[PDB]
């Protein structure tokens, strides 16, 4: 079966990351970067890792119900008991690093909570802006639940609960790293079933990433957030599930119009780009052009530079 | 080039007409209902329609400007001048019948506008809870604006300003139609451009819907959003373009891991499922079954009754 790529512009994908579209694209300068995000992980042959899942709608979010108002012990005194995004129970013992959705980066992050209520009064609802921070002590998804905070106290406890994520958020002692792995499991623990941190193994050659400027509540940010696939092609290889038939896949970005290649790059196996380029550098594409699956080659390829 | 569905399950799938999960699979009683949404429209060779883009992130979106505060003329005081969402200008003489992504519901659109300034003060931000009304004077996306009323008023005028969609809104004079189209050009002009109406033209069947329960922010409402077809299928078909080769695709539901065939379906060649059945009914569907494409067919076959 043969590995290919869906056709689409840059303007026709989506961020593996956060629930945005992608804006540009972006190589940056090596500087010892651990690359680990847990979100828009998978391989050419469409397995799926870390905390990714295949729906946009799935990306930063959560489900499940709100059990406890911990007003007075912690600012963000919504207690949010989690289960997975289908519905089903979470199961902590899954061999994941969290449930599937989870944000992968270190910060505030925005957007709107949401109840439908069951029982007495069914249909009855209500959603108000909410913030999560990933660095509290009680965002720890992989036990099972977070907390948010939020300026409107008409919340209802033990009715089902949606957070919907919009953006980030830049306060006074809340930096945003997009590279820093939250605890998943909370403060002094550790994280486990991760996907593996990913790097250039060749000289002269640099990581590709899909950019996005996502919105901001607030504060002086770029909002830029960077996924190593956009989640079309994630959602691509999940369907095809083409074998890799070696570790490097030779990739060329093309203007359909003229037919012109404009230049190439090694995506690799585990599922990230790399070109031969030094130095950050914002790529200069037509809005027309897209990458096509050339041959597989391997480790020994010399990338013509970009 | 032969005819395909993508293998997704109920809770893979996303609706094409509100950025959110399906929910359950409906079919519904006829009524001389006019079904004629305009997201979530597309030929099984991959023809998109309506107002019906690419993009999740782009269903009931927008993307543009804050041009003015009418503040003391209407509820909605922000004016917000668009742009296509990949932020090329808009262009009103496209033969649309608005950008593509606009809302094709009545009713009251809940999200969040945010704002990431240019020129001096670059990369500010701010982002607040908005509402617009599909059915207000104000809204006239076709002409080139829409407005939203807020709780805020924090906003800057002359500003990139983005709408991210979050649920509906019920109130008092305000009651949600799915299946009512907003007039895009505004009061007392008439829609252009349309996906046409769809019905069932075969005694004994009903359509077949994708559902969904969106959130919704106060109010009595079971937020039901109901699409013909849903995201990734479209995505698929836009990739594919596969030749129809007669007017019907019969699909079987199948439960993967029995081997059996549940039900079957037509799959009509404009973009809409049809089944046999009397009365409105939720169909009682295992987790982990999915349609598969089986045969082409005629307008005459007669299904199997479900």
């Amino acid at each position: 079966k043969p590995f290919s790529l869906p056709i689409l512009t840059i303007s026709e994908l989506t961020n593996s990351r956060f629930p945005a579209p992608i804006d540009s694209l972006f190589t940056a300068q090596n500087n010892n970067l651990n690359v680990q995000c847990q979100n828009g992980r998978c391989t050419l042959d469409g397995e799926l890792q870390g905390t990714t899942q295949l729906l946009p709608s799935g990306i930063c979010a959560f489900r499940g119900r709100l059990t406890a108002d911990v007003d007075g012990s912690h600012d963000d005194r919504w207690h949010m008991q989690l289960t997975n995004l289908n519905g089903t129970p979470f199961d902590p013992t899954e061999d994941v690093p969290a449930p599937l959705g989870t944000p992968d980066f270190t910060g505030l992050l925005f957007g709107v909570a949401s109840q439908r209520n069951v029982g007495s009064n069914p249909n009855t609802t209500r959603a108000h802006e909410a913030v999560i921070s990933t660095t509290s002590s009680q965002f720890v998804p992989k036990l099972g639940s977070v907390n948010f905070g939020s300026t409107s106290t008409d919340f209802q406890l033990q009715q089902p609960t949606k957070f919907t994520p919009v953006g980030i958020k830049i306060e006074s002692g809340h930096e945003f790293d997009q590279w820093a792995l939250p605890r998943y499991s909370g403060h002094l623990t550790l994280n486990m079933n991760l996907a593996p941190p990913i790097a250039p193994n060749f000289p002269g050659e640099q990581l590709l990433f899909f950019r996005s400027n996502v919105p901001c509540a607030g504060g002086v940010s770029d909002g830029v957030i960077d996924c190593l696939l956009p989640q079309e092609w994630i959602q691509h290889f999940y369907q095809e599930s083409a074998p890799s038939q070696s570790d490097v896949a030779l990739i060329r970005y093309v203007n359909p119009d003229t037919g012109r290649t404009l230049f190439e790059a090694k995506l690799h196996r585990t599922g990230y780009i790399t070109v031969a380029h030094s130095g950050d550098y914002p790529l200069v594409v037509p809005s027309n052009g897209y990458f096509r699956f050339d041959s597989w080659v391997n480790q020994f390829y010399s990338l013509a530079p970009m």
